[PDB]
């Protein structure tokens, strides 16, 4: 499963958590806080190469 | 299951919460809070390649 | 699983943190605090070749 | 797995931490502090040739 | 595995830290402290021939 604690994005900021694949991962996924300011871009968890492209 | 606690959004902001997939995912989602300011995009869970395109 | 503490991004900085893989990895991730500043680029994690190019 | 614990980046600094291969590696890592300020560059974890060309 | 304690990079300073193969390596590595100042460039760890060029 996945948790997500807080995730702050100020000013078109752009930020994803989590995992994006064509299969459903078996794993835990644990966030405490991301701030994000001035147009800033995040990334937390996993990507999947077929997803990603 | 998919639990949420406390998402904001403020000014053409954008967030989505859960899990998009082709099939029906078994895992649990903890979400404690979010806050998107001045059109941010935020993810929270996971995304299926297929759902994706 | 992957663990993520604070990751901070400030003025079109760019994190990411995790691993993008065609395939899922089975390994644990800690991850502290992160701060980025005047459009920075920082990678935690591993980043997998096919996935990469 | 792998472990982060503080890395700092200042003004246009990219720094990248973990290992990319083709292949998944079976080691641990350990990291500490770093700073980077105007705009400098840092790689911390292993490259795969492969993946760097 | 590989293990790092402080890097220090000031001013457009280049600092590399582990190894880069084209093989992964089966040893340890140990870093205390490295300061580089007014754009100097550092190498920590192991370079394969292949990977080189």
């Amino acid at each position: 499963g996945q948790k997500f604690g807080e995730m702050k994005t100020d000013d078109h900021s752009i930020a994803m958590q989590g995992i994006v694949g064509v299969a459903q991962p078996g794993v835990d996924q644990s966030f405490g806080s991301l701030t994000t300011t001035k147009s800033s871009r995040a990334f937390q968890g996993q990507m999947d190469a077929g997803s990603f492209s």
